[PDB]
């Protein structure tokens, strides 16, 4: 019982220190006028410390978890869909960029954020549209921060996508259900030397809207059939 | 040179029969004005047969070739976005849904079709999608039609979402640049007796675009690399 599905999605959800909310419900900070004060007024852009915080769903965390644990020890690469609430970095939903690769990395500077605001340029303007708050690769096994490539990559976003953050995961380990090992990175721009490195790491935090709840559920149920199919990693 | 990727591109696109154009131009009969008209009419459950086309942009296409492809001898699944018009349903972008691809099926018959319709309302709801205009799956090796299974979740699909296209898509014999082996399909309400199965075939074209040429390149080319990972039909 307490190893079938369900117990197992609350026991993931108490190790992430989850909260249940309505996307407000205490969620945003700021009321919809001030909020679009502040989208208009653009407090960064002047402050580069600005964004000081993150807030993932739980249904685009483990959406990206999955796609993480699917792809192996092979680096993934995917999207970030989101609302920027005053300093805090809202992520509401994820998904998978169809081309998976590091030679859209490796064999030059700007191709994968090329390739990244070419596929969001398609991705509206037309059918579905968005606003695409950042973007998320996978570490498996060696961790969460910012290579050479991350960073530059990164630093070009926050030029032409902003606000845009990177979203870095680490999926190998973690028991069964457990803490997720993820970081929420913003670069600095070419100059800056706020000397008390070219990046730092925002504050996470999940939640989940009452409206993710039954898709949340067929996802958590195929992630948690996929984990029992390798195993004895849970004894 | 021809056994390069620009070349093969190339050979495929023509052995496709793929029309170039450019956003509105050519690919619609309408303006936005009257596809409305229609769009308020629902011409729809007047004529069973209403919709006898489906033109599908190249973006689409390779996505979900690729996604086939990739998916093995595993029965893949994704949806389509699109817009109606007239009686030709447009097929503007395709993309994966994250895939049991079975147990979301076998073990109820509503179940596909719940699930795909809570992604659907789900990606809506937060302002996005909109523009689903169908489903698509694959038949890897056995070929284009409808399994019945299919035809209930596109019986439910055609009751609730109801300008829904069911595409099915067989990923074998590429050949490196060859003709798709697709089909879209429409089903009947059952309170049916076709005038002489209970589904229907529409009439495919393939369609191109102007600033979709970098992408589709960029996708084309991951596309041939993994077909030279296997080769004794490049020979
Ligand atoms: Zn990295
Ligand atoms: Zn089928």
């Amino acid at each position: 019982a307490a190893s079938g599905s369900g117990m197992a999605q609350k026991t993931w959800e108490l190790a992430n220190n989850m909260q249940e909310a309505q996307s407000i419900d205490e969620i945003y900070k700021y009321d919809k006028k001030q909020q679009q004060e502040i989208l208009a007024a653009k407090p960064w852009t002047k402050d580069h410390h600005y964004f000081k915080y993150c807030k993932i769903s739980a249904l685009a965390l483990l959406k990206m978890v999955m796609h993480a644990r699917s792809g192996g020890n092979l680096e993934v690469m995917g999207l970030m869909l989101g609302k920027v609430d005053g300093e805090t970095m809202i992520i509401m939903d994820s998904f998978a960029l169809p081309v998976e690769g590091t030679e859209t990395r490796v064999n030059a500077q700007a191709a994968a954020y090329e390739y990244m605001a070419a596929y969001i340029e398609n991705a509206k303007q037309v059918g579905r549209l968005e606003n695409a708050i950042g973007w998320y690769h996978s570490h498996p096994g060696y961790g969460c921060w910012l290579s050479g490539i991350d960073v530059s990559t990164q630093m070009l976003n926050q030029q032409f996508q902003e606000p845009f953050v990177a979203v870095v995961i680490d999926p190998t380990r973690t028991i069964s259900a457990g803490k997720v090992n993820l970081g929420a990175f913003r670069t600095y721009p070419k100059g800056y030397k706020p000397p008390d490195k070219q990046y730092y790491a925002l504050e996470v935090s999940y939640f989940k809207s009452s409206l993710d709840r039954k898709l949340l559920e067929l996802l958590w149920n195929k992630y948690w059939v996929n984990t029992l199919s390798s195993s004895s990693l849970l004894t």
